[PDB]
């Protein structure tokens, strides 16, 4: 931090003794089921060399975890979201730049606990008839245990540029009732993909053998609510003080097909079957310090 | 946070150097057993592009965990709440929008600790008669342990829109005396659903074999007290500066039927048997900055 | 929090730039052994739509854990508190309302750590006479461990209304010397209820076989000191600016009867044997902003 | 801290009651896939003996984890980043100096838990025919267990000078699906380097047997976003108040070659195969307190 | 703290409502590879009885972990830093004094967990031919486990005076790849000192059998960056308001000699083989409140 | 805290809106190897009924862990500090009083984890020749494990008065290389006291068989740096506004004698062999608010 270099905290930061122009822009795409909000803040710090626009994408991208097709009591299909995405893209001809962003790709870790342990035991068994017999045992304990947090969904900052930035929320692993973790690539020759199978030998029709969304992560059913900040920077001397920025929300829906083998249930997962995109273009006026749609 | 993008903290936030108009609106629905409160705050930040209304739904939704019917000493019935809900809905013809909300669906996790560990042991047993015999053992430890917090009730943000928003509190799992977790879908062929059975082979009448509410989560008996914030936003230039917002509280009550098999007790759970809704319409005056019922 | 919706912290709160009228009201009920205190704060925020009164019930409700009757060396009786209670009730004809309260029924949890772990071992024993014999062992580790905090006494918010609110402190479990947890419903056919038995085969008279209060939770002997806030709200336009509020403290005392079987000691627990209530009526003057008894 | 020497906190720090001149400088090297940002802050504290420039290198160095060459279904090649680097270098003829920097090389640790534990057991087996036989066992537990955090990537401060400073982010260890940690130097005679092998006996072509970047650390695919502060200091009396500073970003890409042995897959790792450098020269004007490219 | 004695926090501290004169003094000793910085702060608190100078030694002492000599493929030599040191010394004839310093020798601890645990088991084996045989086992668990943090390098405050003060960073223990901790005094009759041996039976020349510095602590290769504060105090009435203070940095380099036994590798460690000292004399002017070199 | 009694924090504290007169008094006793510092703060709070003097004893008491005498290769002697002490004593004829002090004797604890756990196992072994034989095992786990922090040195507040106060730092336990804890009273009939023995069967002369101070706690070699606050209080109306206070530092040095038995090494510990005291008398002027020596 700025204190670790012997500088008073908050001294190098921006926004001190300046007027900030905030605003909200909301809109609901019913077809794609997206509540999109943009919280924009214009900062003209006279001591800063550029005008700043802080664009916080927010809202909720409904997961729409839902059974979409039934071909009878033996087959069914589930649309489940495997990924969300948010992208802000400036046209290549613009003078503005994507100076900063948050969150970023924090360096994670795995707690690694190694073992170098020695045990010794001395047993000397005997009988009432006068027979003694014994052993001395030396036991070595070694190896490693790796422990870390395994979240259901990861958040990732896609490779950004001076014109494009983007976050993606990705499905990493899911824990079923008690059968253990499962991912999109899991494959059991017997049951196929057990990701969303309520039971393996169920007597109900396929449409009813899917996990109840309440048990599963709420990101799948209710959706995911991003809070992603981006910092645009413009030069005051630029002749063109108006820009157009494309804000894009995406929901990638995979197809979980459940089939009856006449013996047990089998599950297959088709990736990126559907992609639901909602793109809006926002006009940014740097002189009046406003944003509109 | 706004510090991670080199911006002074609190600079982009709203409510700086402005007068906020607060208020409380309380009412008790005796029939549905709901204490409803709305804490409203009007914010007209001249630097913000819209008028903000922060509506915090609060109060208490009595669980009403109670025995409702007795058909003798062999059968009884318990009304127990499986879910609470709070919904704020604007009519489709309104100009206002549901800009923001809290709490949201935070991404949860499960601590995943994997094992790759090696043990070696060397035993060499002997007898006093001159007989030696031994073994060398190599032992592998592998697999994973998953540990996470399992709360009795989850809080969830239902898929919102620009006109409707809603939270639901859901029953996830309950721990009986020491018999382990149980859910609404638990089913033992012997005892059926052991969710609220005080004893399996009790000699008392069914009505007395139900768990004492004090032992169980207080959400079931005393109730649940929400604190849910929503942020409405209106354009200052809109001709109609009056709106009507419907605040809805719901208690979903399931029926736990306890039966005597002449050998032991059996429990069944009928979901969403009853639904108790309390809806109020609040008139919002954005010019006088007030809310009324 | 209000920061999570992009609003400066403390902006929507009450009490900014206003004069608050505080006061203390104390009284000791010797008969019921209750030190009752009420800390009242009148808040007239001109920007708020109602007058607020924050009533913090405090003090100490002596547990009075005590031997009350002795019928000889074989029988004795202990009065021990199983529950405390605090209730604030407004008469039904009043215009005021119980807007808010604290503490509430926080959603608790139980840390659930599940296991899916595999072990493999390979033993190959041998003798010096030339005889080898071995085994290969595959071991499965599964199940769950549930770990949570188990306090001696719970605090609960009884189902409130717009006129009545109430907290109850309840005895949940107690740990004896080292014999494990015990509750009011514990029953051993041999010893009955071992909740407060110092010893099972004691040679002393019954009155001396009870747990020393110092070993036990201080809530039983010295008592419990509540800190419970309630928020009354009144409309400024109401013609009647005087109200009467009933503050009630209760101590529920159960009877632990200890008997000699001529072989060992047995304990029985009669619930809610006695109920000690101390009720006071406080006159609230909203114009002079004071409270009196 | 400055409080531990009886000095009021923040008293010895810089930036109190002074005007700070901030700025952003952004640029995207498409060829090397680097988003470079420099956040500069000029501090002229009249009570300080020198002018300070705080240069925070930021941005994102795309990992570019990607299959680069395929020679058929038996061989493939992956370019994966093993290291990132950021260097600020002043020409030797300059009067300015690199006074400070952050982050630095914090002293790490390993939790060392040693054991000195004794167990004793006494077994006395018997048969119904009247034969008793027993043993007394003394068991010693000793040794040590070492547990520490093992991150995927380390951050390091290269040996700095008064003209050059530099950070390097280094690949330390990676955890595959569940096969354990692997590093650049790992070598199995059977499989070679299993760092990025999706499967050992896969039937797919080599290009498809590489780990999905989503599973792997996002530093490899999306990239790494530095936040590295440096503090330049200049004497006010220096005649030459203009300097040129070279900011350098580097991505070191190693080649992971995957080969088919007709039995299983083998992996080899060629270190530092490619080095992608993006260097910019920034003109620093200490009189106008600005930086340009 | 000052609050624990009923005194408002920060009241007894220095630097309140006074002007502080700061400064940086930087210099790079190429020969010894030291980046030396001194951050000085002059404090003349009119309410304090003396003038204070806070001297924070900072910078980086390059470890210079490096192979220095090769006599062929069987022998090699590594210069590795075992200790860093920083010393501030005033000449004995000066009137100034070393009033305070930081960091100091904090009292450490070792978590000591003792055991007094009892287990009992009852086995009763039987055969289908009608033969029963059993045992009752009582098992005692006792002893202690000691767990504490074992850092690679310790920081120590050498015995100070009113004229000399000094910190030393010392090599305590290092963890090799997975062979366990090693120190300067470790000695295996087979391998000697295994501190920096990459492999025990390597086929490469000695110079290539040394640990890669990236694997090892960065203090060895990149170096150590001190932050050590000292507080000089002078009497205002002293006639001589100029002083000379000697700031000394030291790097102690040990020689790790690796030899080939024609069977395996052996390592020896010669302590304090080289000592690299960089001493500077700083002129302190207490009247103009400055420091120079 | 003062908030828990409904009082604004810091309201009852001292030092609000008053001028505080600070000062440092330093001196080095070479013979006893003590760097003594006194940080004094005079507080005359007009709202307080007395004048306060906060005296913080600080500095460093060199441990002087050192070999003092050698009688050959078979015997040696080590002077090691077992205790430090700081005492402030007012003459009995003074009007001033020792009102307060810090640190004090905080109530410590030991984490006590008790066990009441049941295991059951069912084994049923069989042979291929048609012979089955089995057992059912019930296992009880009980007892307690006590875990707490065991520091090398304790800090203690000696029984104070209105004229004398004193802290003592005491040697509690030390951990050797890996042989376990040892104290001053430890005694092995074979090796005597193994507190500072580098090896048990060493071939080096006794003087070289002592633990290296770097391995041991730095309190022994470099020393201990106290920070002990005392609060003197004087009545303003007292005629004699001058006092004399004796500040005393002590180092208690024990003698660790190491002897050669011609078989192994033996260690003996003579307690409180030497006591090194450094006493200074400070003149306190309450009118001019100063302290001198």
């Amino acid at each position: 931090a700025d204190s670790d270099i012997n500088i008073k905290t908050g001294t190098t930061d921006i926004g001190s003794n300046t007027t900030v122009k905030t605003g909200d822009l909301v809109t609901y795409d019913k077809e794609n089921g997206m509540h999109k909000k943009v919280f924009y803040s214009f900062i003209d710090d006279k001591n800063h060399n550029k005008k700043l626009l802080v664009i916080r994408t927010k809202g909720t991208i409904a997961g729409q975890y839902r059974v979409y097709s039934e071909e009878g009591a033996n087959k069914s299909g589930l649309a489940w979201p495997s990924a969300f995405k948010v992208q802000l893209q400036l046209p290549d001809n613009e003078v503005a730049q994507i100076s900063d962003y948050y969150p970023r790709n924090d360096a994670e870790f795995r707690h690694d606990s190694g073992y170098e342990v020695h045990h010794q035991k001395l047993v000397f068994f005997a009988e009432d008839v006068g027979s003694n017999k014994g052993a001395i045992i030396g036991l070595m304990v070694g190896g490693v245990v790796i422990a870390y947090v395994q979240p259901d969904f990861k958040t990732i900052l896609e490779s950004p540029t001076d014109k494009k930035v983007g976050w993606k929320v990705i499905f990493n692993n899911m824990v079923n009732q008690n059968w253990g973790p499962y991912d999109r690539d899991s494959w059991n020759p017997v049951y196929g993909n057990q990701l969303f199978m309520k039971t393996r030998n169920g007597s109900m029709k396929a449409a009813d053998n899917f996990l109840d969304p309440n048990k599963a992560s709420s990101l799948l059913s209710s959706g995911f609510s991003p809070d992603f900040a981006t910092v645009i920077t413009m030069d005051r001397k630029a002749s063109k003080q108006q820009t157009n920025i494309d804000v894009i929300y995406e929901r990638v829906r995979d197809d979980y097909q459940l089939h009856w083998t006449s013996t047990n249930w089998k599950g297959t997962n088709t990736k990126d079957k559907w992609t639901d995109r909602s793109s809006e273009r926002y006009k940014i006026d740097w002189e009046k310090e406003e944003m509109t749609n």
